[PDB]
């Protein structure tokens, strides 16, 4: 064995399917039906009756479980020694090394070496945003001059236009009578980084961003939405990790500016427990911050970006709608999957059709959690020639949205729980995109 470790993968969280955000956590009770609708034991048991709706299928059919499947790790056999070796701690794949697994021992007795593992990171197609990004990472680590870090890649792997499309509650009151546009186009894309560890790729950053460029009408245009963030904690070293969440994030910023977005929006939404954002399955000591020390962490930042000439300013959406001069929900950016857009059919509902009455004091009791950054200030955002995005649409269906990628993960173990196995997933990864490219 390679290691004297005995490993299984851990049972994965599943839905409730009954208040539609409810989760099963490891170990808990539940009820299924043919392993596609799965029930809280108190959501199953506070049903009407027994006949539950799905087609009525009676709750006789249903299977009380405990989420405690352990699938053990699988092991692959050196085709010279017969070595039964773990298939990740060796981080043998069948279609980079289609010949068979041969181990190191095998490798060294005869004085050879694997053969060279295309699909890398690095020989995924590179963008202007991209190159942009990993030299100005690589460009500080190599400042720093820590032996111990290695080589960062970030590669844009999705790009494609969409549409958000206002709500029936917002619909009615401002779209039905002209007031304001039935849908913002925008492209979304998908960015991820990578760093050499021992040789190995690892998958240590993920992000999502919404970006409405000068064809978009107000009050959306020229503005970029950060539709979702996550990352596995094993950047080496330690010690500067924060600072490379940094770098990508203010070059981001930087980036857009430069193609003449005016303005960033993040929402400093730390994920529930058990929730995962983009990657599936985080280590167990890979702590989720509190939505207070989030909001400060981001002001940091922020406040670094300002340093160095690249944000102009930031405020909270509550200060920032009082200096615009704001009246109506209509002049908030309206982005997919968004905070308030949610919010605000709830507003129009409780306010009798009304788009004003309550939108200050909403703002002001969430506004610590909104931010609003002005990447153009004064006169120079007043006369901007159009954006022209240097880079091509990427077509990659595994990567439009965080969902397609979760259920690969979770359709194929994929764990980013520990090194060995992220180390495992960014390989499993990084094959997948070479092949759907
Ligand atoms: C102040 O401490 C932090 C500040 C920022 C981040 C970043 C991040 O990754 N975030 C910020 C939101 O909360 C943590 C999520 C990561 C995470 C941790 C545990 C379980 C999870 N499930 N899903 C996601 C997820 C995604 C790092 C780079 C960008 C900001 C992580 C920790
Ligand atoms: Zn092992
Ligand atoms: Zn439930
Ligand atoms: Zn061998």
């Amino acid at each position: 064995y390679c290691c004297g470790r005995k490993l299984e993968f851990s049972p994965q969280t599943l839905c409730c399917y009954g208040k539609q955000l409810c989760t099963i956590p490891r170990d808990a009770t539940y009820y299924s039906y043919q392993n596609r609708y799965h029930f809280c034991e108190k959501c199953f048991n506070e049903i009407q009756g027994e006949s539950v709706s799905l087609t009525t299928i009676n709750k006789e059919q249903f299977s009380k479980r405990k989420n405690d499947t352990l699938d053990p790790e699988l092991f692959v056999e050196c085709t010279e020694c017969g070595r039964k070796m773990h298939q990740i701690c060796v981080l043998h794949h069948e279609i980079i090394w289609p010949a068979g697994f041969v181990c190191d021992g095998c490798l060294k007795k005869s004085a050879r070496t694997r053969k060279e593992n295309k699909f890398s990171a690095k020989r995924l197609p590179s963008t202007r945003l991209g190159t942009f990004l990993e030299n100005r990472v690589n460009d500080f680590l190599r400042r720093q001059n820590h032996p111990e870090s290695g080589e960062v890649t970030v590669r844009v792997v999705h790009a494609s236009d969409k549409t958000v499309e206002v709500k029936p509650g917002m619909k009615a009151r401002f779209v039905d009578s002209g007031e304001m546009a039935e849908s913002f186009p925008y492209r979304t894309k998908a960015l991820f980084a990578f760093e050499e560890i021992d040789g190995v790729d690892l998958c240590f950053f993920g992000m999502h961003v919404q970006e409405y460029g000068s064809d978009c009408p107000p009050p959306n245009q020229r503005r970029v939405y950060i539709s979702y963030l996550d990352s596995v904690h094993f950047f080496r070293p330690k010690c500067l990790r924060t600072a490379v969440y940094h770098e990508i994030l203010i070059g981001y910023l930087e980036y857009v500016k430069k193609l003449g977005y005016t303005t960033g929006h993040i929402w400093a939404c730390p994920p529930s427990e058990g929730d995962d954002y983009i990657f599936h399955c985080h280590p167990p000591d890979q702590k989720i911050p509190k939505p207070k020390r989030l909001q400060e962490w981001f002001k940091k930042m922020l406040d670094k970006a300002v340093s160095e000439r690249i944000v102009h300013d930031y405020k909270d959406i509550f200060k920032q709608a009082t200096e615009d001069r704001l009246t109506s929900a209509k002049e908030l950016p309206y982005f997919e999957g968004d905070f308030w857009p949610n919010v605000l059919e709830e507003s129009i509902k409780e306010s009798g059709g009304s788009g004003s009455q309550k939108l200050y004091a909403t703002m002001e009791k969430h506004k610590e959690v909104f931010f609003v950054i002005r990447l153009i200030a004064g006169p120079a955002a007043n006369s901007l020639p159009p954006i022209v995005d240097p880079d091509p649409l990427i077509p990659c269906d595994l990567m439009d949205g965080r969902d397609a990628f979760l259920t690969l993960a979770r359709d194929k173990h994929l764990e980013f729980s520990s090194l060995r196995r992220a180390q495992w997933s960014t390989m499993c990864m990084l094959v997948e995109l070479h092949t759907q490219s």
